[PDB]
């Protein structure tokens, strides 16, 4: 029993990290087989983040001029290429510790794990969503540019995201590790916003779900609505639309609790429209929107063969 | 930026995760140089769950009936014996990753990172504070007994927790790793109850501090309490009673931000009574207990020299 936001566990990725220092600029690298992966930016100087012109800047840096520590270890860079908003250092030792991975690019509302990292050395972790603008409501300070996002099924690591900045907000923006930012976001130090954030709708399904599973259901109604008529009333109260690739995913949980997606749907409109009125789901007065079906059939509590 | 519960990396600790199985009962298992730690329910049938008498039950048992796995490394059980509530099964090879370590028993109040395993594979990592009531509200599923929580200094393992059992009210309970249970419980499956669950208030206290220090504190207000009528209010929502001693530290937030420690209560009380009225203090809807007041300034925002 009990619902905990749960990283996976961060050893596979904590033997990749490693410190990018470029003259007095430093974050952290990647390294995988004999390539280490960071934000472009550490080849900036303060002021050069204002307005940078990463092509013109990289001209002027020599693979000397990167140095690249793997705790005492010093690692020779013997090439580098830029790739959309990441650097390639070519290293002249293939990591050992280098796990079986991918990269993958993931879509809002999927959650994935951080590993905060400074100066090469892991810090924390925890789990993130990343939202439907694009940003991650994440925990980083400077110098933490070039942790990263994962999620790990069996041996496979998939990393997902390479942190570079945070906005005036105070969340936070990066990239997948081929270098493409989620969302309309440039690493320079300039006013960019993100949109309006909304709630994750097929995530809050999967929270009513599991209410119900744990026998809350005073919300459930004989209510019925087609997706379209959903999705009208979703879009008023900033919930992101429900797509068929949402209602695959609650195929699990709808199965188990006999349930039509379109019928959890009816009962979250009237949730949407009247409150909750002083009822509460799962012991909380709020929606949660970060639990995925694949969280929550994770950690449910289950029958018991007796 | 940005305020998360995080926990600390895992990797030390799941090189020391193994399986332990005792005929068709398996749980996990920690395994440090030689030693294997793992809880003494291994040794029960289901139905031995209900009243064991461990030691007549070890006693039937020899090291040839339990199975060691670390991952594809099956590790032969050459001794074995019981301390309170935990196994220690010697086995015939030292672990080569064991890392530097200590075993210790916290204090309610206090943090610590859950290495969730299943299959001696870890699964999972999150971040606990142990009750008052001397329980965990933890994510914890058949096969988790074994699990061990922990905190790292620097690059040393303080295991403070070994997981075994589930409350009939889904909250956990559990042993420091000389086997003696936190809280009142014992490992047998009986009608056991744990006492009130309250609000740890010095942990919400400075969380406040946190809040003020980032720039949240819209719930500041000009009124001042004495300690007395705090405490009244703070029985009727089942927070903690908060000590002089308590007030003292916080004396280092009280200093860090001006505000006296009774006028955080006298804020801290009208949260209790009025709610947050949809405001929020640092990205949470909720008063969070689970940060000490160590812990809770370094996720703070800093300064920036211009
Ligand atoms: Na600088």
């Amino acid at each position: 029993s009990g619902f905990r936001k749960m990283a996976f566990p961060s050893g596979k990725v904590e033997g990749c990290m490693v410190q990018v220092t470029c003259g007095t600029t430093t974050l952290n690298g990647l390294w995988l087989d004999d390539v280490v992966y960071c934000p472009r930016h550490v080849i900036c100087t303060s002021e050069d983040m204002l307005n940078p012109n990463y092509e013109d800047l990289l001209i002027r840096k020599s693979n000397h001029n990167f140095l690249v520590q793997a705790g005492n270890v010093q690692l020779r860079v013997i090439g580098h290429s830029m790739q959309n908003c990441v650097l390639k250092l070519k290293v002249d030792t293939a990591n050992p510790k280098t796990p079986k991975y991918k990269f993958v690019r993931i879509q809002p509302g999927q959650t994935f794990s951080v590993l905060a990292c400074y100066n090469g050395s892991p810090s924390g972790v925890y789990q993130c969503a990343m939202r439907p603008n694009f940003t991650i409501k994440g925990s980083f300070l400077n110098g933490s540019a070039g942790s990263v996002g994962f999620n790990i099924d069996y041996d496979c690591v998939s990393f997902c995201y390479m942190h570079h900045m945070e906005l005036p907000t105070g969340v936070h923006a990066g990239t997948d590790l081929e270098g493409n930012f989620y969302g309309p976001f440039v690493d320079r130090q300039t006013a960019q916003a993100a949109g309006t954030d909304t709630t994750i709708t097929v995530n809050v399904l999967a929270w009513l779900y599991a209410a119900v599973i744990n026998g809350d259901r005073w919300f459930l109604n004989r209510f019925t609505t087609t997706l379209n008529d959903f999705n009208l009333v979703a879009m008023k109260y900033n919930y992101e639309p429900l797509t068929q690739d949402h209602v695959d995913i609650l195929g699990p949980l709808s199965a188990q609790t006999g349930i039509a997606v379109l019928d959890m749907c009816a009962s979250l409109k009237e949730l949407l429209q009247n409150g909750m009125n002083g009822r509460t789901i799962l012991g909380s007065a709020l929606l949660e929107d970060e639990f995925t079906p694949f969280d929550v059939v994770r950690q449910c509590n289950v029958a018991t063969l007796q």
